[PDB]
DNA sequence: CCCGGACCTGTGACAAATTGCCCTCAGACGG
DNA sequence: GCCGTCTGAGGGCAATTTGTCACAGGTCCGG
């Protein structure tokens, strides 16, 4: 199945994208890498890849696409827009898109890689971003260990402000996303909290392959 | 000493957003 | 050439999940 590879600069960039937008983003990165920035998406191809109907596929592409306008990317800093022209459909069931050509070197570079089947069942976009960043530290054999700082998680993934209250961080982001990964990917994930005084400062993740 | 106050935790409520579903009807094609 | 079928572009839904905040209940500080 398709092998995603991506620069670590993208794995650790600051942005806010939905699940549907990240799914499309994987195919753009795949298309670009297999080579001006103009990519293409076929409704019927998207539907088969993610086990959707043609109807529900069309709805996902259309709304994702019009929601890209105004979206930006920050590499730690420098900010860029994803698109430099609105999307448009030349043919029925087919969409044409214009990626910011200045993003090309950030896609292809110290790199991260995973098969697309590993992620196509994750629903929460924050849970996707976590699985990508763990992959960045994965070994050939399938294990790894990493400590991520809570302030850095909040900035890079752009979690909403009420998750600055730690019990909400635990309840609505950490537990759910560890649970999706353990239920929806071939990984098996555990964690422990590092504290300093009263504040929790980092989360230490350990994982292996099933 | 115990207070009021500034921290921290977890849970119950509700509001706002997203999920996979359902139905309608015109476009493109082929036989 | 007309029509039957597969597409996909629209319009909606209720059931779940995600985002937000009040309040109970712990500690330690300082005065
Ligand atoms: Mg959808
Ligand atoms: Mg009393
Ligand atoms: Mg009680
Ligand atoms: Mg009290």
């Amino acid at each position: 199945s398709p092998r995603i590879v991506q620069s670590n600069d993208l794995t650790e960039a600051a942005y806010s994208l939905s699940r549907d937008q990240k799914r499309m983003l994987y195919l753009f990165v795949d298309q670009i890498r297999k080579s001006d920035g103009i990519c293409e998406i076929h409704v019927a191809k998207y539907a088969e890849i993610f086990g959707l109907t043609s109807a529900e596929a069309s709805k996902d592409i259309r709304q994702a696409l019009k929601s890209f306008a105004g979206k930006e990317v920050v590499f730690y800093y420098e900010s860029f827009p994803w698109f430099i022209k609105p999307a448009h459909s030349p043919s029925r069931g087919l969409y044409s898109v214009h990626i910011n050509p200045y993003l090309i070197p950030f896609f292809i570079g110290r790199f991260t890689q995973f098969r697309l089947s590993e992620t196509k069942e994750i629903t929460n976009p924050y849970a996707m971003r976590l699985y990508e960043s763990l992959c960045q530290y994965r070994k050939p054999d399938g294990s790894g260990i990493v400590s991520l700082k809570i302030d850095w998680i909040i900035e890079r993934y752009q979690l909403p402000q009420s998750y600055q209250r730690m019990p909400d961080f635990r309840r609505r982001f950490l537990q759910v996303c560890v649970n999706e990964i353990n239920s929806r990917t071939p990984m098996r994930l555990s964690y422990i909290e590092k504290k300093k005084g009263r504040q929790t400062t980092h989360i230490v993740f350990s994982f292996r392959d099933i």
